[PDB]
């Protein structure tokens, strides 16, 4: 029998954690097994006057009088759930002239938590990517640190995953924003209690507030998308600059090797005559006392002359 | 006379396989030859109150009282058709409080089978691509394994084909979702029996359930599209990293070759004087007992001195 | 006086070819010179109850009682026009229970001919591109065949032109599909004879059949677009693989050249002492009978020792 | 006081050029300074029953009874304005059965002039780009002509500017086409004279003719956009082919240099023993008359043997 | 207690700067803390008949009778605010026949200031990018200046940020333009004073003027977007040209090094026989007076012959 771990938050901020089976939870919440499947990483749906919304590892169901967190154990949710969420859900402080229903505060808190996690992911990825790209770009080494290439690849993969997460968050919010029926379905207290909504319709709950809230969070996600796209474009531009760094530095060694090759070729060409005169044969010139010094001087001078003439060749032909 | 191989599933899950001609099948189904052409890899159409839908090798026609599978032989469909489809079509288990008509279950089963095949293709492609890219990226070899390049190319081609398949599946579902007339055409039992629909309109069959089903499968296909796009982006990023791996490692050998070229050039330059003094001529210095050792020491020391001076050159010019 | 070469097909499939001037043709067809300009490669328009449609070299005007082909000479249209089009336009065979008007058959025949030509272009381009990319990708040669690069470039240009042709064909069909007024304008016989349409409105001619026909041809063109896009993506991926093939193979020769450079540098370094002892001077060691063999053995052993020590250098520094 | 140079074309094709101030021109035309600012490169607006439209250097205002060209001096407009525009505006020839108002002819003439200039720019850019890419692609040279790279870069920049111009022209036409109010605003004579329009509504001026005219020019601009996009794709493909041309040809020289390095390494390795036996020491073998020839033969044969063995190495290791 | 620095502009252009707390400012403006959060870089909203709009560092709130600038200190706004904004807000000069309300002038002034700042950013970035790309592209150096690569990278990052800023400015303007309710909300004086609007409805304030103003600024931002996109495309094309510059120049040094390698290989091959005859052994040919000169001539001639034969090899094999 599959089971759910449920953390229930009341309208007063009270936190109660219990242990209830899935089949009993369906009857308690007035839902069916197909509603609480949680097979989508980003989904915000309203089934049977219950707001069922999921963000990766954050699965929550919002009821008119309570908020439930499902499958929260061993997911680093032990700090926010018991020290930040009750404060936001209790309604302490803030503007008391227009207290919105519980579902509005629950949706706002969950959306803010997800936007904060996305902002933290981006603000962790950005400095690492910047510090990795600021070292490979620098033209003070012939090659790049091969150890940092794996770090760059992992950071790029994480950035792609973060971009996908922000894109699906934006799509999920925009789906509710565009369709007026979907946005009106979020008014759980209106349909659950159609007699209090008319009496308390003095700005307490209306489509304008939900429109503004969802637009604010969609704009925050759009800002995050713009920042992530800028970071990815920066990664691509830095890689293109590195491609020029490893090619322009190679040409320097090409030129040095070519110059040394000309030098050693001239040296070998003029030492060829020395080897020819070095054979143990009869050259008919061993009696002369000036031929040796003349040959040595000719060799040494012509080596430099041919080296300079060849050095002019690479300066002429580019 | 062209023929069809038909596998018929009744409302009770009974499986009957027979052998009927195309012309007789058109009369039996009340269709024409143009409807059952199956020239599109992904198409879901409703012609003459019959749901004609095709997924690559899966050609099926859904009738109010039966489901037909056409051209199923020799396509690895001998396990699902006779061991999984009857269980899903029989309606055993699940929620008995709202049994939907047969066409809903048939569409759900076919869509789930195609989404499962796409998920299997993706979950087969992903580990191979990851293990191929994790070996070429590693900077422990001067070159990359040329055998794995063909594997990477074939995996990329398969990923492109899978992306096209998921894209056309999403388009086929979204075409039905967007147009309300197309979605209403799926209610085959409503138009076939317009007198039972009104009596059994207590949540048994309505547009909401089909909207939710098609949205669920479109969202599953969208998740698969996101995963495939992430994999393709990872492939491109890994190829860009390999391009830096094969260029930064080349520069290391460039530097080593340049250093050795400077060393051998200095050695040849200082051995030139040894060759000059090695000729079988009169150098006017053979009588001295210290000129040979002085020349040898000068040669050996100046070789290292010129080598160090040239080694400073590549450290100065980057 | 500009002239037109007209091939006229009657409702009975009769083919009559005559020679009529443009000015007289305008009066005969009830059109103006601006209608029959044919300045667009892909255009399907209905002017003055005449369907004027053009596909590159295929210019045709459809009339209620006849179909005209304009400028057909010397364009390889001498086989289809007189051996395939009359059979399709005669209405022989097929379903006789619902004979559509002549304009429907003419539009279907022209659209099918263009889709067949596009399919032939794609099925000619694909094998050549595949066989060209299967040879350069193979890592059995240091370089790639430079002759096949021009073939690849021409095939890529032809693929781009084919993609543009399919894109404009899809756009032309979708323009008619989206606007209901444009699709209703195709019912030439309805507006020409508003008294037979009502009497023969028993499924003979209605918007459903034209919608299905145009959707079928748009889906065929979409399949061709998907295939062409897959081929282009394959071309790009294969080029990226070749870029790794010509860079990883270069590193192999880099390593071999570096190893040989270390070997020859060690050989020169240890032959330097042999050259130093080879001078025609007084080394004060010519009387010893063991110095020569000791020096030779030291040279030969130290050459290999230094070669191994340098070979360890490239294995340590990657 | 800022001034305007105005060229006025009457309904009879008369050309009058005068010199009027901006402030007086505003009163004469019944406009304000904000209307005649001409700060947009591509804009077609109708302000106060006056069609104010601008195309880069072509600024014109269309009035019910006249057409004005503003700032035409020193812009190579001295041929079209006084030798082509009056002929088109006079209405000579053409179809006299349906003469449209003056504003239609003026808009058609200006749009045709701009489309002709864009076509000329494209037909000038295309041959130069083709002839530049047909020389660098050819694999008959080790390198590419560095002089033609600047020509290619300038042609690419000009192609990008032309693509932007055609894109903004298409956007300007489509803005009028999509909104029916904007298209109806072009009927200047209808609003200026609401009593002649009803009497002369027998096909002289209606929305159909303007729709067809703007659609024709939008389709011409779309054809130009397709051609420019094909040219840009061809440029990118040719650059990718050149990248393979400069890398596959480098590998040929790599292989030749490696082969020569093996040859010279074998030569040095076997000449090491000759240098060792060439020292001026006691080798204890000078008395033998066959050791010298044996050593020389061993050297010469082993040089080739080691060269062949090393040549097998690059054939084994790819 | 958080505080705001407010610069208040009256309808007469008077500038008053004071120091008011956020909580008191909310009561004075009739707003709440959630309205004046300024968490979006580009946002234009109308809350409680107050136009709250922000552009990066420019935060302003527009009231029916005054304009407030918030957080203006130490942001280089001390020149425009006190020397340009009062002149524009005073309404001096211009067309006095149709004076629009204060909110129109304030929105126009703020939008013009932001468009001027964006134009200045673009006109500063463009010359630097052009001068940087005009030096690396030039094929007069083997390598590119590594110092200018960092300048190019920083300029590319700044261009990406500018493109994002212009994109979000265009989106913010288009959001107001598309929705008629949002544009009507900008008429602050209409809702604040619903009795003066009807009396002064003689062209003083209507939707047409705001539509034209927002369209003008959206078109200016679109021109800036086109220019920035052209600059980015130019950057990419120039980088692609540099990639050919550093590869075609490398091949020149490849060819020179190969030619010198052939020369030195021929020299070593023919000096091998000189070394063989140079050994201190019995060659049985020392008595001949012509063998030495013959060997030397053969060596010198065959060196050049083999060099030419090898030079033909690279001319044959490309
Ligand atoms: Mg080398
Ligand atoms: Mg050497
Ligand atoms: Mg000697």
């Amino acid at each position: 029998a599959p089971v759910f771990t449920v953390t229930k938050f009341d309208k007063q901020g009270n936190v109660t954690s219990f242990e209830r089976k899935k089949t009993e939870l369906y009857q308690e919440l007035g839902l069916q097994a197909r509603d609480l499947r949680f097979q989508h990483v980003m989904s915000i749906t309203v089934r049977n006057n219950r707001i069922i919304m999921r963000m990766e590892y954050l699965k929550a169901v919002i009821t008119p009088e309570c908020l439930l967190i499902l499958d929260y154990r061993n997911l680093n949710l032990e700090q926010w759930l018991f020290r930040e969420l009750p404060s936001q859900l209790s309604g302490e402080g803030q503007l008391v002239t227009y207290p919105l229903p519980f579902e509005f505060r629950a949706i706002e808190a969950l959306l803010q938590y997800w936007i904060n996690t996305l902002q933290g992911k981006l603000s962790i990825l950005q400095p690492l990517i910047l510090e990795t790209l600021d070292a490979l770009v620098d033209p003070k080494h012939s090659s790049v640190d091969r150890s940092k290439l794996h770090i760059l690849l992992q950071n790029g993969k994480s950035l792609s995953e973060l971009e996908t997460d922000i894109k699906i968050f934006k799509e999920s919010i925009l789906e509710i924003l565009d369709e007026e029926e979907l946005l009106e379905e979020l008014c759980v207290s209106k349909w659950s209690d159609p007699q209090v909504f008319e009496k308390s319709s003095a700005g307490i709950d209306h489509a304008e507030e939900m429109e503004l809230l969802l637009e604010n969070y969609y704009r925050l996600a759009d800002d995050l998308s713009n920042a992530a796209r800028e970071l990815r474009v920066l990664i691509d531009d830095s890689q293109s600059i590195i491609f020029i760094n490893l090619d322009s530095h190679r040409n320097v060694m090409m030129r040095l090797n070519l110059q040394l090759t000309m030098g050693t070729f001239s040296l070998s060409l003029f030492g060829l005559m020395g080897v020819a005169f070095g054979m143990n044969l009869e050259s008919s010139l061993e009696e002369d006392h000036r031929i040796f010094w003349l040959i040595t001087g000719i060799m040494f001078m012509g080596s430099g002359l041919i080296w300079r003439r060849l050095l002019s060749f690479l300066g002429r032909q580019l």
